[PDB]
């Protein structure tokens, strides 16, 4: 036989999901907020989500499952690490 080759070097950067960012901004979530429905949120963008659309009940909506999920009891998504076990 008879053939050759040589040395390449060439890499891809990381496929913009796009499920994880912000189903509003859709943007890097700053300082996001977990919800009921596992569903994140620009700690902004979930306020005034809520504010702009709201139940006369006193719950909102959301933007992405609209489920009524009571306000504050929201968890910081910033600490998302699970490697460190
Ligand atoms: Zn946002
Ligand atoms: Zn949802």
């Amino acid at each position: 036989g008879s053939s050759g080759s040589s040395g390449m070097a060439s890499s891809v950067l990381e496929m913009i999901k796009e499920e994880v960012t912000c189903p509003i901004c859709l943007e890097l979530l700053k300082e996001p907020v977990s919800a009921d429905c596992n569903h994140s949120f620009c700690r902004a963008c979930i306020t005034l989500n809520y504010e702009s659309n709201r139940n006369t009940d006193g719950k909102g909506n959301c933007p992405v499952c609209r489920v009524p999920y009571p306000f504050g009891n929201l968890k910081p998504n910033l600490h998302v690490a699970n490697i460190v076990e």
